[PDB]
């Protein structure tokens, strides 16, 4: 069986900006490059700034551009998934044991060792997800108003990525979604556990931090000096 | 009936940072700072550790010097809930507890409070039982009960990241807190989880993602770039 990476950089960005001195897009792409057992690199761009990520794939990572897919992803991160791994399937045809290691673009402080585990945990479960034991107390409301509930907070994961899992089964278990079930169902984690199926867990680092605002900017601009 | 603010601002054995220099001044005074805007607000009353009391009491004569017979410095407790006690009790013993009394709860580490967030406490306090200042969940929430492979994801649309303002009548948590018991008190040590778990309707108040808590250093550098 072959392994991929997903890179999911679709979203409406923060991964065309520059760390310290390359994107984080490309600092994401670059530990994927030394993992030997990542057959291609396939990243999910939104379809305007796909030839803006290959000009970026040029100019900061000429060695590799043949280990690099470039591909338009869709209107939510699991379409984006799907797009993903259909471009997989364009390279090679997927057969059912084949793999996508699934990750933000926007975390670029992902580690080998991370990225190693779940590969290495996807061989005997149906999917694996990255997670760390939440920091924050959280509450539950479902009307907005009061709180419904407070879960108790010894079983609570803060989730992050990579997802991974068989290339194979998302397309299986996506695509028997209604629409009004994906717009529920934005998780890509969720999908595999609401389906019943073993969804085992990778420890992730408190470093593997998801830049989304001016202040995720700031944090990660003082991790690299 | 009276408006309290109640500062928890002192503890060890978890090195807490309410008493290091944000631009010019501590963080606990910026803290203070935000609570005297409010002119509804009583008095202040402060929770530190044993040994700073007076560290505080001079930093108030330093640093709040008109300000200074607003504000109420108290020794703490093990946990903030003992130290809510401990702040309540203190307040006893300024003018007896009427049983609407309001104490406005905040983390003396979270100095990016505004007035709007003070007020929606007050206000929300009138008719719900207490207050906790939220903001909508930024990060996916999994659940494990097992520990090895996921029991549950919560849908995200209805998951809050708690802060504080935490806001209720002094002797509603007081009557909460005594039927607990010794090893009950160690399960639960947030104060709006005792409210809702002895069924409270407890009402959130619309937070800010700017609401920092000051705890590592990264923060304290995140914090001094706010300023
Ligand atoms: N259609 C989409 C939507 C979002 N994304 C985004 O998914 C990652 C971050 O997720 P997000 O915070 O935008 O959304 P979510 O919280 O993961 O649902 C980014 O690396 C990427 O920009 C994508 O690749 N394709
Ligand atoms: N007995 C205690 C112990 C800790 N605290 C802490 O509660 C406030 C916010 O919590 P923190 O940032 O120290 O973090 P933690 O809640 O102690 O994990 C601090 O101002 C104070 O150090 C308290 O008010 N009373
Ligand atoms: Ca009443």
């Amino acid at each position: 069986h072959m392994i991929y990476a997903g890179i999911l950089a679709g979203g409406t960005p923060k991964q065309f900006l520059e760390l310290g001195d390359r994107p984080i897009l490309i600092h994401t792409i670059e530990k994927f490059v030394l993992e030997p057992s990542i057959e291609k690199i396939v990243v999910g761009v939104h379809g305007d700034w796909v030839s803006h990520a290959e000009d970026l794939v040029d100019k900061y990572l000429p060695l590799y551009k043949e280990r690099i897919i470039i591909t338009k992803g869709g209107a939510d991160r699991n379409t984006s998934i799907k797009n993903i791994i259909e471009a997989i399937d364009a390279y090679r045809p997927l057969t059912p044991e084949d793999i996508v290691v699934t990750h933000d673009s926007v975390r670029p402080f992902i580690t080998l060792r991370m990225i190693q585990d779940n590969i290495q945990l996807a061989q005997n479960h149906d999917a694996v997800d990255t997670v760390v034991e939440a920091v924050d107390t959280i509450v539950e409301s479902t009307n907005g108003q009061f709180i419904t509930d407070i879960p108790n907070r010894a079983h609570l994961y803060q989730g992050q990525t990579p997802q991974t899992f068989r290339c194979k089964d998302f397309m299986d278990l996506y695509g028997s979604l209604s629409d009004e079930e994906k717009e529920i169902l934005t998780d890509a984690c969720k999908i595999f556990v609401i389906k019943g199926k073993d969804v085992a867990l990778a420890k992730g680092e408190y470093s593997n931090l998801k830049i989304t605002t001016v202040t995720d900017l700031k944090i990660a601009k003082s991790m690299i000096e």
